[PDB]
């Protein structure tokens, strides 16, 4: 009696307990389903993260190639800056030596007023020397004609006097013709002498206007040098940017190989996780199959209580 | 007698609780491995996040540099402009020196002409020395000839011996003017040879003034070529600047998703770790009920003997 009424109380508790194990094991199989969906999310995301790595490598490759173009285009631009700097120092040295030439044009052209006025001096000098010869001539002429006219008034012997006096008068007026000719040339000499002072004033004016006008290009040449040394200063800043770019691109490629090495280990850990889950599912399967061998046996004790008890 | 089926049933319920316990132990061990493998995904993820920040930072200064280069280049482009403008004038002020030069080259031509009119003006003037002198020496002899006979006639030579005399004397003054002219013409003649240098030392010195200015000419168009290569070279970096900005835009958008996915993974580790904890609990629910059945399978084997 109490021998079977306890065999019942007993099988009541085990039938009651095994049923809790069945749901505790049902709760477990569910959690396993959720874990998998999360393991696949890791997997899928670990695939996109891997794709994120390829895009970037492409960017480091474009950047580098781009920084190489910039490092070379600049390395060559700077070289023309020294060529422009040299053609400047050169064009500078040339132009400053044209002034030296123009300054020699100063003293050398100066020696001209000595010449223009030395000839201009032979004006009243020669003109007065000639004006005197005119006076002498017209006086010999009047003097000569007077003997000739006065001598002729006597007669016989006056013939002889009138002849010589008249030939002297003829020569007297030959000197007057000579003097009126030596005059036109001394007057021409005048203009060609005076109108010449007008050129000494033009060459001196053109010496100064052309000389300082040369030193306008010299400053302009100086300004390109400055302009060019600023350009070089600019290429130099560009070198430094390039250096920063080469360093920054590198640390990026290291950070990117590091991602491939970490995404791989997650993929492998996910792999290990999945296996471990497939083994959890195994043991969970063994509890389900054994919850049968207990329930069957827990109600097989029922018909033994109905009879014996 | 039938405590036959009590034993055959209290035998099976003892042989199964035995496997549940074992299955529950396998479950517990695996659970401990997953947590372990789980906490490792966390570490690698933290490391992936760092790489993302290192890349973003790297990608950022890559941008500062690109802008810095874009600016520096722009400015250099200006300076080259300021340079070409000065190459227009450097050539300009010279297109003025060649014209000032050709003006003075001709003003120098004016002088040989001057000096030529003087040399000719002096050779023509000497024949007048010759002519006047001659005429004066003829007048002299003639006036002497008149005196050597005017005194003769009779008391009629009175005024004729007087005139012949002053004629001779007048003719003696003409010799003087000529000798003084001869003196000055000579001074004038030597002026010509002295003037020679200034005359051609000019076309000579203006000549090489033109040479030096023309060398500065070529040395100057050669810069507009040198500064032309620089613009072309500078033009090659502007084009590289568009790639870099594009390259940083491709890199930022990549790193942007990589940040998302890293969070999406961390968030998944969080779910799993919590789900694992629910099963540990379920594992314990089972380990507690394994005991209750053992007691209830032991108290039953007591019946097997008792009865
Ligand atoms: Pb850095
Ligand atoms: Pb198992």
């Amino acid at each position: 009696g109490s021998h079977m009424k306890d065999v019942q109380t007993e099988t009541f508790s085990v039938a009651e307990s095994i049923e809790e194990i069945s749901k505790a094991n049902e709760e477990i199989t569910n959690q396993l389903l959720g874990i998998s969906k999360e393991m696949d999310n890791i997997s899928t995301r670990i695939e996109s993260i891997s794709a994120s790595v390829q895009e970037t490598t492409a960017g480091s490759e474009e950047i580098s190639s781009a920084t190489k173009n910039i490092a070379d285009s600049a390395q060559q631009a700077a070289s023309f800056a020294d060529q422009s700097t040299q053609l400047a120092k050169e064009a500078g040295d040339a132009l400053k030596k044209v002034i030296e030439v123009t300054r020699m044009i100063s003293n050398s052209a100066k020696d001209v007023e000595r010449v223009v006025e030395s000839f201009q001096k032979g004006a009243e000098e020669i003109t007065s020397f000639v004006e005197t010869i005119n006076a002498i001539a017209e006086q010999t002429n009047l003097l000569a004609l007077n003997a000739a006219i006065e001598a002729a008034r006597a007669g016989e012997a006056g013939r002889g006097f009138a002849v010589v006096a008249d030939e002297i008068r003829k020569l007297a007026e030959e000197s007057q013709q000579a003097s009126e000719n030596v005059r036109r040339v001394v007057n021409e000499i005048r203009s060609i002498a005076e109108d010449a002072g007008k050129v000494s004033s033009e060459i001196t004016a053109r010496v100064e206007e052309g000389t300082k006008l040369a030193d306008e290009a010299d400053e302009k040449l100086n300004s390109i040098v400055g302009a060019v040394e600023r350009i070089n200063e600019m290429l130099q800043n560009i070198a430094a940017a390039i250096e920063e770019q080469t360093a920054a691109v590198d640390e990026i490629t290291t950070a990117m190989t590091e991602n491939a090495k970490n995404a791989e280990e997650i993929t492998n850990s996910v792999k290990e996780v999945n296996a471990r889950l497939q083994e959890i599912s195994a043991s969970t399967e063994e509890v389900t199959s054994r919850v049968q061998t207990i329930r069957e046996n827990v109600q097989m004790l029922k018909e033994i209580v109905a009879r014996y008890k």
